[PDB]
RNA sequence: GGUGACCUCCCGGGAGCGGGGGACCACCAGGUUGCCUAAGGAGGGGUGAACCGGCCCAGGUCGGAAACGGAGCAGGUCAAAACUCCCGUGCUGAUCAGUAGUU
């Protein structure tokens, strides 16, 4: 249960700040889906579980290409990184922003 | 000095979110002014909706165990998106009396 939270507004290219977008334009990409973020973090070995019920609270779009909220473990809870690639939250969205795109196209 | 946006960094968080460094853009107030006008007030209003302003936001809604918060509707509201009318100012058609002043 304590387990960093991740919205796909946080990568989503066609949102400002103010929307709640997490990393630079450069780096985001565009729609990306709870469950785009859930495969692509999973498949390098990351302990994640989907949640595709939750919904951004600045999130606006009631159609289900929005809703969705991932759930990622950094921690054993011993306190140690699950992994020593992921210490935050950014190097994890910064990650998934780089490898969802590899998927459809 | 102010407002609103937008971009890019840190920092704290299980969320809504919290702390802080830069960059840029728009507008505002009112303090000096000009290689400035034919004349250019630092006026007065109104719309701000079907989503585009900002603010306050019932309900509802999303996040939350909750506190509370986000986004924001109906309604209210504006020094400060954008739009627009009026006043002033400048040129510029025109009207009336057959009015004069003087023939």
């Amino acid at each position: 249960d304590r387990f960093i939270c991740i919205y796909p507004a946080y990568l989503n290219n066609k949102k400002t700040i103010a929307e709640g977008r997490r990393i630079p334009i450069s780096k985001a990409v565009e729609n990306p889906t709870a469950t785009e973020i859930q495969d692509v973090c999973s498949a390098v070995g990351l302990n994640v579980f989907l949640e595709k019920n939750k919904m951004y609270s600045r999130e606006w779009n009631r159609d289900v290409q929005y809703r969705g909220r991932v759930r990622v473990q950094l921690k054993q809870e011993d306190g140690s990184l699950c992994l020593v690639q992921f210490p935050s939250r950014k190097s994890v969205m910064l990650y998934a922003a780089e490898m969802i795109p590899k998927l459809k196209t």
